[PDB]
């Protein structure tokens, strides 16, 4: 599936993370106010992270960061971490990427992964439904 | 398909079972209470099991454990068992997994396994819809 | 797919049925009063009987003996009797199994045979709608 | 697909045509009041004809002879006839099918032909909805 | 997909046109008044031509000519043309059929040619809408 | 899919851009008033260009430029600006198409590009929604 960015002010960001063992930023753009991005997953990305005020527009729904197969997180407040489980056999929890407030991640389930563990306050989007934390 | 699991209190566990010919739990996982996890099914793992207070999302409904293709089975009072059948010709009766009250287990239909067997008092969800056993 | 029976008192028995040429029950297993089972079609069976009180959900609906592809006969009075057709240049008419009243039988349309006789009083539940015989 | 049929009298007959170039009636079932049959399209067949009072059920809808991909004809009157196209560069009409007032006709659009064509007066069911030539 | 054609008088005339190149009309069929024809698209024709009083129906709907993937082309009056672009790099123009008031084309769009260019005034079907040139 | 132009006034043209690396117009057509044009993208095609007063007709709706997986670009004023980022590892910026206002774009996700950045106030449709940047 594709997922859609729109800028509610300047500064808002975007990172692209590679499809693979490990989970770093390789890619970022900048965005201005008002401007509006789309993007697909493929091979090399499985998922992005945002910063700043902006609108994302996805299956699961539309969402706001200024408000107070594929998942989305969005930090409710400071201190939120994600974990990623191994696929197979291992059992590794070898994934560490903290959202600040008003942040927002989105990834897919891929071969190296596909169970993920959610720490501190957020929202969750699902194709079953939103799902608060607290 | 994959579900999602949120802990209400502190010493949430969950087990992931091996697809195979023998049922047993070889990795166990810790869950805070307020904390949310997401896994899915694959080629290791075919079932799951849940103990204590948790809430449960899933394509036939969300499900709550303080409340008093797949199947969900939540465990009404002590004594819950099940047991599941071989495929093919085999007609042997070798598993056995218990459930206590407030307990709740998640399996997929596999190759090994297409068939199961259901004891005690428990409240069974399924495409169709909603069964009580009592 | 696959079908769920739930026990409504003790002496409930269900039958399996050979995917091939004849048409025979090889297994046989006994369920007690509240218990419930979930199985599914599979390359060796193709067909199930059920006999005495007891609980019946499929897509078409849920069914109830006590009350007075693949496709289901419900026995409304004794006599009931299912014949099974050939598959190809063949018009043989060799398969002879009678349901007693309150009996229940789900069968799958497979290579050696996809069309049905039916005979006696009976009810049949299929993905356009019920049917009663009389 | 399959279809059902229902006879509301005895003297009911139902007849198989082969999946081929020629389209003859090869053999013949009776079916006597109250009985019911269910039967799927194979490879050998690819229609049908029906004669007598009966109820046909299809997914279009269910069809009462006493009433006054694949297509159904009812003969609303004597006289109805039906032929049909040759597939490819071929301009033949070699098919003479004749239905009898109550008489309904079932059949598939196969390689050797995926046209036809009707005469008389008669009651046509499709995908798309019901047509009375009258 | 299929189409159906009934005649709400005689000299209805419905001709096929070849899968390929060019399109010129190699077939053509007579239906007198109250005559139904059922017709699939096949490896030979693409794409058919009706004129006359006649009935049509389709999965956008039902057209009748009195009134005053694939797509249908209704002439509104007279001087209707319609051309039809070739696949790939190629820029050519090579197609021209001219539609009386009252008849009616329908085509599919085939690997020579999924792009089409229509002139006068007509009424046009499409799985969105109904969309009418004036 | 396909989509549907429909033209307003004389002046209308249609501009055709080849699936690559590059993404330059290779071939032009011209719309009288009150003509229709029917395309689908190919191969060669996998993005468009539109401008002048014309109706456009996608699964998504119906657009109309006088109003004051494929996504579509409507320029609200002048200056709108779209860039395509390349797939893989590659982080180029090389496209740059400018819409001005009235003109419409429609595009496709290739191999060779699947993520765009667009500038300027323009509305945009998707299977989600409609999005206005202002
Ligand atoms: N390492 C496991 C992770 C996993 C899958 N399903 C689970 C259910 C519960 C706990 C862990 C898991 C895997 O093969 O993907
Ligand atoms: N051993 C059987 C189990 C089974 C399948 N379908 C059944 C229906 C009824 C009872 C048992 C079964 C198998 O091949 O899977
Ligand atoms: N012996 C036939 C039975 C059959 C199939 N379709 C039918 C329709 C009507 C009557 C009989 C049949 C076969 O090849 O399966
Ligand atoms: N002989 C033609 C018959 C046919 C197919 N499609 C048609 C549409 C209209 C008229 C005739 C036809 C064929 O190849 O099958
Ligand atoms: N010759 C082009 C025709 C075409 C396809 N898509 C288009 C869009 C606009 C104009 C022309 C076209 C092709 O490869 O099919
Ligand atoms: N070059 C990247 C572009 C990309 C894909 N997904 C993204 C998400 C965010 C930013 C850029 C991207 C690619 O080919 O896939």
């Amino acid at each position: 599936n594709f997922f859609v960015i729109k800028a509610k002010e300047n500064g808002v960001n975007v990172f692209g993370m590679t499809r693979g063992t490990d989970t770093r930023f390789h890619h970022s753009e900048k965005l201005d106010k008002g401007e509006v991005m789309i993007a697909q997953f493929t091979e090399h990305t499985s998922a992005v992270k945002i910063r700043g005020k902006a609108i994302i527009q996805t299956s699961y729904g539309t969402l706001d960061t200024e408000k107070d197969n594929f998942f989305v997180i969005k930090a409710k407040e400071n201190g939120v971490n994600v974990f990623g489980m191994t696929r197979g056999t291992d059992t590794r929890f070898h994934h560490s990427e903290k959202l600040d407030k008003g942040e927002v991640m989105i990834a897919q389930f891929a071969e190296h992964a596909s169970a993920v563990k959610i720490r501190g306050k957020a929202i969750i989007q699902t194709s079953y439904g939103t799902l608060d934390t607290e």
